[PDB]
């Protein structure tokens, strides 16, 4: 796990920016956020895919992805982990 505040701020900051990111739990499953899972999913892969230019073939969408923060840290990890300050809309 590198930079694995910057994934729960990233997560975080997007529902809860008001809040401190890093004094969230964040063991908790993004799930309950599954409003991300479809609309925010969508536009993440968009533009995330868009960014790095990964084939979304290449990982499989679905709401078990999206059960824990660090299960989504392991597949960014093997693949790619991009450190940001913010995350960008
Ligand atoms: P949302 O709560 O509608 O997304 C829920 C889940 C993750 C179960 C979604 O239906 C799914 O099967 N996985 C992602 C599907 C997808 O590609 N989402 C983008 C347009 S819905």
């Amino acid at each position: 796990m590198q930079h694995a505040s910057v994934i729960a701020q990233f997560v975080v900051e997007e529902f809860l920016p008001d809040v401190a990111p890093a004094d969230v739990d964040v063991d908790l499953d993004l799930v309950d956020n599954g409003v991300i899972d479809s609309l925010g999913l969508l536009k993440v892969i968009a533009w995330l895919e868009d960014r790095f230019g990964i084939a979304a073939d290449d990982v499989e969408l679905s709401p078990e992805h999206f059960r824990s923060i660090r299960s989504i840290d392991a597949f960014v990890v093997g693949a790619t982990t991009p450190p940001v300050e913010a995350k960008l809309q």
